[PDB]
């Protein structure tokens, strides 16, 4: 594969592409003016070194921030309304929270903590203004648990993780489907209107069960309580041995792979790296001459559909995160 | 005056020189191995986007960690003993939760919090190995805060200002002099052997103002509480109109800069503005053209005595600081 030096240098191009051509008043190119074209931004573009376009994006997204906390607005895609709502805030809390804007990222994080059910520990998949039946998602919780995890409240964190260990206890038929979602009171969701990965199949939405991978072993990391690691090491498992190839393979691989290469540098399992540097390295091959990723796109254009420009923010934080663990990683276990 | 534009290029041309040089088990190409060579290097490198040789100096941290959480050893430096022992633990606590190392910053936050004096707020000067009185002073618990808000403990950086406005207050001659230390009942020590900045003279030490105006600073935007602004406001106007010139020329004036861009951003006053560009341009016109910084040498060194290679780290870190805060301070308020 490809080492970390080169995941790296794939990151700062697609970067440098993103700053290229952000806008006057901090707006990612998006196609569409969409909170879910940029929530990455600020995070990716920070990891990246270009900490004014990351600023820009703190400024942009300053500008959405309603009394409570949240921003509500602009948003379009379905996932972000009712699937994961809260998985654009999660990003955009800790890219606020590691550029040092506390005001941003306290006012976000409390909005967040609003979302928590305080009997299961999930946080709810749809926002105020969109009705729902009080469902809760891997995702959403993952995210937001991630972003206690960056603003230091670590017991909301933990009560996100009790949640997660519900949700997979509570699998009828794991070997097919890796139902997501739960009911207000933790029960898993199966319904056809509930998120279902089928893992025997090659059609995505993986990161309903690795991004959770990523969460837990960073919160193993900060609480050394192995009990996460646990649950982050059988999540892995899982998609290595019951599930579809497309695990490692699909877009939304990444998530998989950044935890996989954490994984490696606190265990030194060589299969932990393995998945990782296969991961970035496809990530790397799949980028496009000019700098941003695209499933579709092919030519040198100064903007993206809102869904690839999140896809390149995203895989420059991937790279990212993949180099250095698995840098310190081999420093460590080599 | 230099741009934020050109602030943010000299910083990265620091960093590259930085990287360049480092050594394999990630320290920094210091002529001595000590702490204080190397403190500001996790945060410095990771604000440039070179986060493999940032995880790679938290990896040398990490190796050097005891087990309460302290680095006692490599230290040689006075002030890194007996004078400000936790400065280097502050920024090595930050550097390490912005990479998301949340078990090393975890354990050298709580070791800082064992330095609190809980009557007064403040955190004490010498470290567990050096005999003392258990004075604290203005450098160690800044950074401390400061720390804490990177961290989450945002109750311990309240304290922490607590500590800083009842200096302030307590100052009994403060047109000649700031005594940066207060005895163990809060006090403030006038006594000989305490850090007290001749203000009136340009005989440097402005840092022990600066960086609680930093702090303070950083504090009021995280809680919107107007106390702090107006101590920070305070010590700006006490540096611009009571305090020498070298205030803002001595090599540690970059973090009344860092917190004068910061207050700009933040309200909007031109006069901050000007301080922030004064002192960042200063700085960049100080780097040697190979792209560190030396009170001494010129010409292309293969590595710097350790109080140059902790300039170095510092110069990108204020310089990017700077930099971001003037920026999106220029499109927040024109
Ligand atoms: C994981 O972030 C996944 C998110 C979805 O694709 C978004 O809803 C659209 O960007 N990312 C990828 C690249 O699959
Ligand atoms: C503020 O960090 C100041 C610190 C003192 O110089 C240290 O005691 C020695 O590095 N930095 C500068 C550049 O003045």
């Amino acid at each position: 594969g490809n080492s970390p030096h080169e995941l790296k240098n794939a990151a700062q191009r697609a970067a440098d592409w993103l700053v290229e051509r952000q806008r006057p008043n901090g707006a990612l190119p998006s196609r569409t003016a969409v909170i879910e074209s940029c929530y990455k931004g600020m995070w990716a573009l920070h990891t990246a070194g270009h900490t004014q376009a990351a600023s820009a994006v703190a400024d942009y997204v300053t500008s959405l921030l309603q009394p409570d906390g949240d921003i509500p607005q602009p948003r379009e895609e379905r996932y972000f309304l009712d699937v994961h709502y809260l998985y654009a805030n999660g990003y955009l809390t800790i890219g606020a929270h590691v550029l040092g804007r506390f005001g941003l990222s306290r006012k976000l994080m409390s909005f967040v903590e609003t979302m928590r059910n305080p009997a299961t520990g999930g946080f709810r998949s749809h926002g105020p203004a969109i009705p729902g039946d009080g469902r809760c998602d891997s995702v959403s919780t993952s995210i937001s648990g991630l972003a206690a995890l960056y603003t230091g409240r670590v017991d909301t964190a933990r009560s996100a993780a009790d949640f997660l260990g519900s949700l997979w206890v509570g699998q009828p038929d794991r070997k097919n489907v890796f139902h997501a979602v739960a009911d207000a009171s933790g029960a898993v969701l199966t319904s056809d209107d509930a998120v279902a990965v089928q893992v025997r199949k090659a059609e995505g939405d993986w990161y309903f069960i690795g991004l959770p991978a990523f969460f837990l072993t960073a919160l193993y990391e900060a609480t050394e309580d192995r009990a996460y690691l646990d649950l982050a090491t059988d999540l892995m498992t899982y998609m290595d041995e019951d599930c579809d190839e497309d695990a490692f393979v699909d877009s939304s691989c990444g998530k998989a792979g950044v935890a996989a290469a954490l994984l490696y540098r606190l265990t030194g399992r060589p299969r932990y790296r393995e998945i990782a540097e296969g991961i970035g390295t496809l990530l790397c091959e799949r980028q496009s001459p000019y700098g941003y990723w695209s499933e579709e796109e092919t030519g040198d254009v100064a903007d993206l559909f809102w869904g690839d420009l999140d896809m390149t923010a995203e895989y420059v934080l991937w790279l990212d995160l993949i180099g250095r663990n698995l840098a310190s990683g081999e420093r460590v276990w080599a």
